[PDB]
Formats: structure tokens, sequence, C-alpha cells
């Protein structure tokens, strides 16, 4: 066994047993052990930690150490080798619109994060990573191949740091390294509130007793609400263009301006917050601040999972949905709602589903101005394109109107991703986002593709023969095994996303089945779930069955035109219908009688 809970981070577990409201950081959701599921403790184990040394240490840290007897594959060989494609021509999805791509980052942001380790401060320990490229403790440098383009005009390698793990920040044994979870679990919203109190209020606006989340008071989008900005210094929104110097955004999650969408859909949901609190204050004027808040959050947490839940988790699983995903049944205790740290991996598919431009459309669909369509690689934490350049409404509409990128075999990740990435702190949109994700797998001392496949009720090809009728793919196959020289190393993430996809769905079987369970989890161990007895009333109930995401958009956008069924491929005029004949969110079943 191990040490029943090391917990030397994480201290108060103080619960009010009436509150009818999740708290911030997930705690006090589950009764009997009420740490499951909340920000800043470690992710689940569903299968034991494979490490190097079987501790710590990820396999390709020693040259000499092998795994199963051959050594792995440089990151960025795969990369180079399976994952890279040159054209983008015939690479849309004709069914999916890019919001299926963008719903998919934003929820994945709600339930999971693993940030790199802080033990830098004042310190060039970030630049002697980078400067020099040499591995050690935290820093673990992506080295490029021998026959790499980036060899040439970057360096030697790309620069990588180990993720944060639970108790000590730096040294450890003998219990094997586990990761945290810095988010909450739970499909919360807490990308819009904040999975810790410390950013939770600042967040806020205190000033009013309104119960509103606090805004920008430096700049507007036609009298509607843009997220205020972040004031630390240095922001990579700003080292973009040094010239605009416009900041990043300051939401409940870190993350919110990568790249300008997921900035964009975070707009629109802090929007629909404060729309929400403004119409709890008409009906009942009685209630304070902290009631308005909290009410308001109640019910964006609530939409988040029913689109989630009933319009997009569908149409990723498709025919596997009901295998693991059969209707709700109800709160069960014993159900573990915390994410799992290979999760973290199965829901990066929607890497390959990332397109290489982004478009911004007028009134009729059509580019708007001479630019309008942008290559993605020059929109990453890029925030002026928003202010100075026209709002959401036009980034809004190329979202309902463009196509997300398919996932394609010999065309798997975009270069935009795959070369031009851009990371804070380092200089260059020189980044691989693949090479990366085949890191965090060692770095998370994931088990390889094999093991997953065991664990799914799956076969377990050990030949070149096996690996092909898997993945209906020779060429596929023999380049993997070239590379690995075993499907047993083949590191989860290639694995999973290198399975043809399932019939009316956009994974293969392996990410249906470790997708498949986790939501599930994450919906039967969630004793706020907007469906559970008593969370919500009867008639509230039927109010929020309503919701959509074009709803989402007429009420927080001067857009009038949007489809009837978001994520799926939609033409303009066509698909398009009037914001009139959208069902609308009557919040009327709120009234408090208090009397
Ligand atoms: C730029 C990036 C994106 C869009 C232009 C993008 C998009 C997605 C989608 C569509 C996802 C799911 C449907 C998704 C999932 C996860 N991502 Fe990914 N993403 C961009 C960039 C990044 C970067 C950089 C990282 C960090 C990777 C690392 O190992 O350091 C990243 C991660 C993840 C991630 C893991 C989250 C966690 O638990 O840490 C997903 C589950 N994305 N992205
Ligand atoms: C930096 O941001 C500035 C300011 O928004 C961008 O400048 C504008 O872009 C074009 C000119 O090419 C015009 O439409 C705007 O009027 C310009 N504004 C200003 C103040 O010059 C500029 O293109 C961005 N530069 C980079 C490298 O991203
Ligand atoms: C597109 O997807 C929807 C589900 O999102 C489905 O009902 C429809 O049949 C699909 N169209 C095609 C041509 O497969
Ligand atoms: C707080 O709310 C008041 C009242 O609506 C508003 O005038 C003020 O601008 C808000 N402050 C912030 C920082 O959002
Ligand atoms: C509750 O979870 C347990 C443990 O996973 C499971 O055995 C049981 O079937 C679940 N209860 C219901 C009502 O589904
Ligand atoms: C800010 C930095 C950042 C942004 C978006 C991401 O997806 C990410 O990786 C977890 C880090
Ligand atoms: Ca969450």
């Amino acid at each position: 066994s191990w040490e029943v809970g090391c917990g030397a981070p994480v201290p108060l577990v103080k619960c009010d047993e009436n509150s009818p409201y999740r708290t911030i950081t997930g705690d006090c959701n589950n009764r009997r052990s009420p740490a499951l599921g909340a920000a800043n403790r470690a992710l689940a184990r569903w299968l034991p930690a494979e490490y190097e040394d079987g501790l710590a240490l990820p396999f390709g840290w020693t040259q000499r150490k092998t795994r199963n007897g051959f050594r792995v594959p440089l990151a960025r060989e795969v990369s180079n080798k399976i994952v890279g494609y040159l054209d983008e021509e015939g690479v849309l999805d004709q069914n999916r619109s890019l919001l299926f791509m963008q719903w998919g980052q934003i929820v994945d942001h709600d339930l999971d994060f693993a940030p790199e380790t802080e033990l830098g401060s004042n310190e060039h320990s970030k630049t002697q990573c980078e400067e020099y490229c040499i591995q050690g403790d935290n820093c673990f440098p992506i080295m490029f191949p021998k026959n790499d383009p980036k060899l040439k005009t970057q360096g030697k390698c790309m620069p990588f740091f180990r993720a944060g793990f639970v108790c000590p920040t730096p040294p450890y044994q003998s219990l094997a390294r586990e990761q945290i979870n810095a988010v909450t679990s739970f499909l919360d919203a807490s990308l819009v509130y904040g999975s810790e109190p410390s950013l939770a209020s600042r967040l806020r606006n205190l000033s009013s007793p309104l119960g509103l989340m606090a805004v920008n008071q430096e700049a507007w989008d036609h009298g509607l609400a843009y997220l205020p900005f972040n004031n630390k210094k240095p922001s990579p929104c700003e080292f973009i263009n040094t010239t605009a110097r416009v900041p990043c955004f300051l939401a409940g999650d870190f993350r919110a301006s990568e790249q300008i969408l997921l900035a964009t859909a975070h707009t629109l949901l802090l929007r629909e917050h404060n729309r929400l609190a403004r119409e709890l204050k008409k009906l009942n004027p009685h209630w304070n601040g902290e009631k308005l808040y909290q009410e308001a959050r109640k019910i964006l947490g609530a939409f988040i999972q029913i689109i989630t839940f009933r319009d997009y988790l569908p149409i990723v699983l498709g025919s596997e949905m009901q295998k693991w995903i059969p209707p709700y049944q109800g709160y069960n205790n014993s159900v573990d709602p915390r994410i799992s740290n290979v999760f973290t991996f199965a829901f990066r598919f929607g890497h390959m589903e990332v397109p290489s431009t982004v478009s911004r459309l007028d009134e009729n669909y059509q580019p708007w101005g001479p630019e309008a369509e942008l290559p993605l690689h020059t929109l990453f934490f890029n925030t002026w394109r928003i202010i100075k350049d026209g709002g959401i409404d036009p980034l809004v509409r190329g979202l309902l109107a463009k196509k997300s990128k398919l996932m394609n075999q010999d065309k798997m990740v975009t270069s935009e991703l795959r070369n031009k990435l851009f990371q804070p702190t380092h200089k260059i949109h020189g980044f691989d986002l693949a090479a990366i994700n085949l890191q965090r797998c060692r770095d998370h001392g994931m088990p390889g593709y094999n093991s997953w496949r065991g664990f799914c009720g799956l076969s377990q090809p050990k030949t070149l023969k096996g690996l092909q009728t898997v993945l209906k793919n020779k060429i596929l196959a023999k380049k993997l095994m070239d590379l690995y020289k075993t499907p047993d190393n083949i590191d989860i993430w290639i694995g999973g996303n290198a399975e043809p996809m399932v019939e009316r769905g956009r994974v293969g079987p392996l990410l249906a089945c470790l997708l498949g369970r986790q939501f599930q989890q994450i919906r039967d161990g969630d004793r706020f779930w907007w469906e559970n007895p008593g969370v919500f009333t009867e008639k509230q109930r039927d109010s929020l069955q309503k919701v959509s995401f074009s709803r989402l958009i007429c009420d927080n956008t001067h857009i009038t035109k949007v489809p009837l069924h978001a994520f799926q491929a939609n033409n303009y005029p066509h698909d398009f219908v009037d914001c009139s004949t959208v069902d609308k969110l009557d919040l009327s079943p709120w009234a408090s009688r208090e009397n």
C-alpha cells in the first residue's frame, strides 16, 4: 500500500452542510470524502504510473534505459514522421462547425489543468533549459532528431519543463509521482469563475450589489462587455504585438487567451452570466449581491452541462455514446468524479481538429475586410485583434460558418501548432504541440498503448500485421512500428489518435472508451448535476432543457442569424434562421416568493 493520503499542500477541508451551492474549489461536493473532485489535488490513476525508475522519472530520460527492450523515440521525431503534413486542402470536416473544436477546448479547460513546476523565482533556470538544452530536475528538453529543419534555425532543442506533483514541489520518494489538477474535476463553469477563492473574488465586481462579474473599463463591444485585462507583467498578449500593447484577459481559467477563438468563447460566457444576474435582479429585487452571483453561476454551470452532454458528447462519441453514458440515473456517492491523468491526454484529440486559419465575417457571412482570413499562429495570445479589430461578433460568425479540421491519418496536426506554436516567456512562434503532448505522456508516467487497449477490453497487437489491422492502415502501422518497435511502447496520445473513427463519431474505440468513462464519472459523481433531483426545481429543469448555443449567441452578441444546430456544419443563408424563431431561456421559475 501507500501512505493513505499524502496531503501537505491541501489542509483546509471545512464544509457547510446546508450550502446549496458548489464551492469554488470543488470541495464538499462528496460528503463521505469531500476532497474528491477538488482543485489542487492529484489527478486520479486509473492504472499504476509507468516510470523509467518506477518513481518519478520519465521514459526517455536515461538513454541507456529502454522500455520493454527498446529505446523510446524522440517526441519530435514521431511528430515529423507521423504527425505532420503540408497540404491543407481537403482537410476540413464536412459535418462539424469550427465551434465543435472550440467547445471541446472550453470543456477541457473546465475539467483539467496540470500546470508546470513553479520553482524558479529570480532564477535563470527557465533560460538555462532553453539556452543550453541541458536536462536536469524539472527541465526535460525536447531534443531535435538528426534530419530536422528546426535544428538549422532554432537550436538543439525545444524547452520543456515537467508538470507539478503533489506534496514536495521538487524532491520526493518513494511513492510514484502524481501530477496536480489545478481546477475542479466537475463541469461547474470553473473556467468562468475560478478554482481558487483568491482568483474567484478578483474576477467578481464587489463594488455594486448586483452580483455581476467584473468587466472591462478600458474598452467595449458596441455596448457589450469584454473580460477584464490581466495586468500582470510580463504578458505574451503584449509581447506578440508591442505596438498595440493589449494585455491578456482575466478569466476563471488561466489559459483563456491562448488563442483568439477561446478568448472569444470566454467572452460569450461572462456576458451570459451578467445578463443572468440582471434578469434575476428584475424578478427578485430583494435578492442580494452574493445570491444574484450564486444563482447566475448555478445556471451557467447547468448550461455547460446540457450543451456538453446533450449536443457535444454524442457527436464526439457517436455510436459508443450509450455504451458509456446511458441516460442519467441520479447522483451516486460511490462514483469517483476526479479527472484521471490519462483523460488529460485522451482529450487532446481536439488538437487534430484545429484548422490552419481563422476568419472574420460580416452580416451576410462574407469576408469581413481585406485580411478577414488569418493564419492560426498569428492568433496565439492575440487579444488585440478583438479590441482594435472588430470585437467578437465577426469571430463568432466564423465559428458558425467554418469547419473544424477533420482528423486524418496522414494529416493529423497542422503546422500552425506542429511548428509554429507560441509559448509564454519563449520568444518564437516555433514550437510543436505534438512533440509536447508526447513529452507530457512520458512526464506523467503514462502506461503505453496496449496497457490502455487491455484496459478497455480491446485487443493488444504485437506485430506489424496486428497494428495494421487495428489502425486499418499499412503505412501508418509501419512508421509507428519502425519508431516504437512495438505497440507496447506507443505513447497513448499518438496511439489513441491513430485509430480510425467510430461510426457517427469523431474518435476511435480506445478514446471513446477513455473519454466515455470519464464523462459518465463526472456526471454521476456530481452532487450538483443539473438534473439531480432537488438541485433545480421541477419547473426550472423544464426551462433549462431548452438552452442552446444559438441562444447564447443571440443573447450575448449582435448577431441575429444563427443555425439551429451549432455543432454540425451550417452554410449561410440556407442553414441559418432568425434569432426570433429560437427557444429562449425563460427565467420565471426563479421567482422568489419570500412573503
Ligand atoms: C493553441 C491550442 C489550441 C487551439 C488553437 C488547443 C485546442 C484544444 C482543443 C480543441 C482541445 C479538445 C477538444 C484541447 C485539449 C487539451 N489541450 Fe490543447 N490547444 C492549444 C494548445 C495547448 C497547449 C500549449 C497545451 C499544453 C500541453 C502540455 O502538455 O504542456 C494544451 C493542452 C491541452 C490539454 C491538457 C490539459 C491539462 O490537463 O493540462 C487538453 C485536455 N493545449 N486543446
Ligand atoms: C499591431 O497592432 C497594431 C495596432 O492595432 C496594428 O496596427 C494596425 O494594422 C493596420 C496597419 O497595417 C491598420 O488597420 C491599423 O490602423 C493599424 N493600427 C496602428 C495603430 O498602426 C499592427 O498591424 C499590429 N502589428 C503586428 C506586427 O501585429
Ligand atoms: C451530421 O451530423 C448530424 C449530427 O450532428 C447528423 O444528424 C447528420 O445525419 C449528419 N450528416 C451527415 C451527412 O452525416
Ligand atoms: C460594477 O458594477 C457597477 C454597477 O453595474 C458598474 O458601474 C461598474 O463599472 C462595475 N465595476 C466593474 C469593475 O466591473
Ligand atoms: C454507484 O457506483 C457504484 C460504484 O462504481 C456502482 O457499483 C453502482 O452501480 C452505482 N449506482 C448506480 C445506481 O448506478
Ligand atoms: Ca471544473
